[PDB]
């Protein structure tokens, strides 16, 4: 089997991407944030504290003839941005782009933190990291991909995120029309439960490539590119007037700037992030200070190849017995 679904930016900045997901019988379609940096499929629901729902579409398990309470199971998750959610668990039928999993754990939110409430466009998350990170207790649950894998034509999914445009998540096949040149594959460590890999270096604009190992995760659920402070300083030094602002919470730059590109290495191959992808717009409405899309990972404890990086590539998440990651230009 295979599946193919379109993923759409939630706003004009590509802050996140939503993909329609069918849950239950009859189908209830929710728009979920596919997140290769976590491993829980959770939704706003009929159980979510009413004051914490503001415009989201909810899953109502009592209206699904295939929903079953997973008795005794609870979940609770906290994300890198400080947001969180928690609740109980159902199993139900879940389909993405024509690919169906029966008995998928659907984690129903009883509580969500303010950032989730405030984002009316995201109805929940669909985790695509390794199932070892799943938070369900006392019986850990599998991701949608893990459940689908054996049925797939090939044990893979691909992320093809758009810049200010829709893109695609495919399951079970590699669309050879969706990228240019060849796909370069690189080793993955699953030791921390992430799609963790080592970039071979970087360049800023038309500058020379610096060969240096940068361990990090491929994370579709993180907006920005978070890299070591040395790398980030080298990038922003090429933008007149750019500076790190403690008050804002990162590097800002004059909105009148033209940003240089940023290149990262994948083996001997190179992925180029155009400068425009690094512009996240005014820090506050009407400001002439703009927020940068490349930020320091210092104090996160890990480097994160988030959407800024991933949307410059066609990315293969290869879930073979020994997982790997592939990157192609597009």
């Amino acid at each position: 089997s295979t599946g193919s679904a379109t993923t759409t930016p939630i706003d004009s900045l590509d802050d996140a991407y939503i993909t329609p997901v069918q849950i239950g019988t009859p189908a209830q379609t929710l728009n979920l944030d596919f997140d290769t940096g976590s491993s829980d499929l959770w939704v706003f629901s009929s159980e979510t504290t009413a004051s914490e729902v503001d415009g989201q579409t909810i899953y109502t398990p009592s209206k699904s003839t295939t929903a079953k309470l997973l008795s005794g199971a609870t979940w609770s998750i906290s994300y890198g941005d400080g947001s969180s959610s928690s609740g109980d668990v159902y199993t139900d039928t879940v389909s993405v782009g024509g690919l169906t999993v029966t008995g998928q754990a659907v984690e129903s939110a009883k509580k969500v933190s303010s950032s989730f409430t405030e984002d009316s466009t995201i109805d929940g998350l669909l985790g695509l990291a390794f199932s070892t990170l799943n938070t369900v207790s006392p019986t850990q649950q599998k991701t949608f991909f893990d459940n689908a894998k054996a049925s797939l034509d090939s044990p893979v999914f691909t992320a093809d995120l758009g810049y200010h445009a829709p893109g695609t998540y495919n399951f079970g096949f590699i669309d050879t029309t969706a990228y240019t040149g060849s796909i370069t594959y690189t080793a993955v460590s699953t030791k921390q439960g992430f799609w963790e890999w080592t970039s071979t270096g970087y360049a800023v604009g038309s500058g020379t490539f610096k060969s240096t190992s940068i361990d990090g995760i491929a994370d579709t659920g993180t907006t920005l590119l978070y890299l070591p402070a040395t790398v980030v300083s080298a990038y922003w030094a090429q933008v007149s007037g750019a500076k790190s602002s403690s008050s804002v919470g990162g590097y800002v730059f004059p909105c009148s700037a033209t940003l240089p590109s940023f290149t990262f290495g994948v083996g001997s191959a190179r992925i180029v992030i155009p400068g425009d992808y690094i512009d996240f717009g005014p820090i506050s409405t009407g400001s002439s200070s703009c927020f940068g899309g490349i930020q320091s990972s210092a104090g996160i404890g890990i480097n994160i190849f988030g959407d800024v990086a991933l949307k410059a590539a066609f990315v293969v998440f290869n879930g073979a017995t020994t997982p790997t990651l592939g990157f192609a230009s597009k």
